[PDB]
């Protein structure tokens, strides 16, 4: 079970993982050119776990020079409950802290009941009830 | 009324503007080293307006390779209602779009009644009622 940085050549394996994971919504930004630019901008910040040449978990992460933003946290069903998500999260947050990023955010759809439950259970995170988000249309 | 890119040398003027503007909360990340690293990561994406050698308006912006994030939108009280915030917004969004960033976010405190009113009035933005935000503690 090798934890390592995601690189551009991982795109087919990660896109396949995302595609087969209920609860992960694929969008335009998940396609190769966006992935390539993301990794060039955020090198070493996104992580995956592989075993026997297969990718079994991932966490995409990056920052804007002020805050961290994490996306597409996945552990394959066969490898859940082993602490892999927590392992990736601890490592991403450490790397972000090295780069001067002391606060990070995740966005979770209200309709994603299982994801909400996961994030409410992480004691190092808090659901924000003090802010509104406005986004471009 | 000259609109231009913010550079590192603008820190004293911008910090002074932020400091004298009710509704702008100053934090650690507003100090010079964070500002310097932010501008290196996001060159030309933050803007200011100056007239007669004085900075009268600003908008800080950046991105993580996936989404845009804007903050510290300010127009000096003597120059409000002249479209300066809209001018900066249009230009930042255009520059973000050139960089492949098609969706941007702002976080606005629930208690910030005037800022909420401003953002609700921008027809190119929408208040999100479909997501929860979790942040590191
Ligand atoms: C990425 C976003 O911003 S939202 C999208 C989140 N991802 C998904 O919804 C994809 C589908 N789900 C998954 O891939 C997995 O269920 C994950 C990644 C959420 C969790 O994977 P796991 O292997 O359970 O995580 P891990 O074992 O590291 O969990 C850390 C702790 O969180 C807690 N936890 C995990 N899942 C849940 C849950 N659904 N509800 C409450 N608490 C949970 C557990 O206490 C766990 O400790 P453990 O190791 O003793 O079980
Ligand atoms: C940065 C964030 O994410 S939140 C923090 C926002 N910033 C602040 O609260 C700092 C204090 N406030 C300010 O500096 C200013 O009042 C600003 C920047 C919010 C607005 O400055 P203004 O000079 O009004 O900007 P501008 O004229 O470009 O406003 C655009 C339009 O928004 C609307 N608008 C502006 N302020 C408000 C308001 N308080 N309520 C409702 N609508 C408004 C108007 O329709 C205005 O039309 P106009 O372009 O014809 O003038």
């Amino acid at each position: 079970m090798q934890l390592r940085s995601v690189i551009a050549a991982d795109h087919p394996a990660l896109f396949a993982l995302w595609s087969r994971t209920p609860g992960i919504r694929l969008r335009a930004e998940d396609a190769y050119p966006f992935f390539l630019a993301y990794l060039q901008r955020n090198p070493g910040l996104s992580l995956l776990v592989e075993t026997e040449g297969e990718v079994i978990a991932c966490l995409m992460a990056g920052h804007d020079g002020r805050r961290g933003y994490l996306q597409h946290l996945v552990v394959d069903p066969g490898y859940r409950g082993l602490g892999l998500a927590r392992r990736m999260l601890d490592e991403v947050l450490a790397r972000l802290a090295r780069e001067g990023i002391g606060k990070s955010h995740v966005f979770v759809l209200d309709a994603a009941e299982e994801a909400q439950a996961f994030w409410r259970a992480q004691s190092d995170w808090e659901r924000r009830k003090d802010i509104q988000v406005f986004s471009t249309r």
